[PDB]
């Protein structure tokens, strides 16, 4: 197996810088 079942974030990297973006357009004035 060359980690095709097994893929931990290396794909959803951006995903993430978009998901801490999110979190502080919650809190962007507070």
């Amino acid at each position: 197996h060359s980690v095709s079942h097994a893929r931990p974030r290396w794909f959803w990297f951006s995903l993430l810088l978009l998901a801490a973006g999110v979190g502080i357009y919650l809190l962007p004035n507070r």
